[PDB]
């Protein structure tokens, strides 16, 4: 059944809405939410997580850093997985 | 880093990678498993679920149907999650 997938969506919503609630209106991820996320990321994983900070910042900041859209966050989920070179190109 | 975020995306991409080929974990989604999902989702043609199947098929199977690419699944993740609007923004 869809249940496992729906559970995964459930978790994703679970995470995202904590940010999006903080004025991420129209289902967005705003500058505020970004700086909070960045701060939270900037902790005890200061190589991998920082490479992820750079990748996040770059991937999301197609100028729209002010108000990045949920679909771009989804695309970033894509971009993370896409590090599986060849299989997902790179 | 190890986090609710990481766990969530991990579960999502993992369960996707399984679902893609319940037969044998393909990295892209096969018509077989799509058709399994559709049948399960129908159950007896649970109306809302059929509208859901129209949405699913239309959004997901962008010509690539025999086998469907992770990118399409990702955008489908977005499109699906969008329905959770209230919870999505929170």
């Amino acid at each position: 059944m869809a249940s496992p997938l729906d559970q995964a969506i459930g978790l994703l919503i679970g995470i995202f809405h904590k940010y999006s609630g903080k004025e991420g209106d129209k289902h967005t991820l705003s500058k505020k939410e970004l700086k909070e996320l960045i701060q939270k990321e900037l902790t005890i994983g200061s190589k991998l997580q920082d490479a992820e900070i750079v990748k996040l910042m770059d991937d999301l900041d197609r100028n729209k850093d002010q108000e990045v859209n949920f679909q771009e966050y989804i695309t970033f989920l894509g971009a993370l997985a896409m590090i599986y070179n060849e299989a997902l190109k790179g």
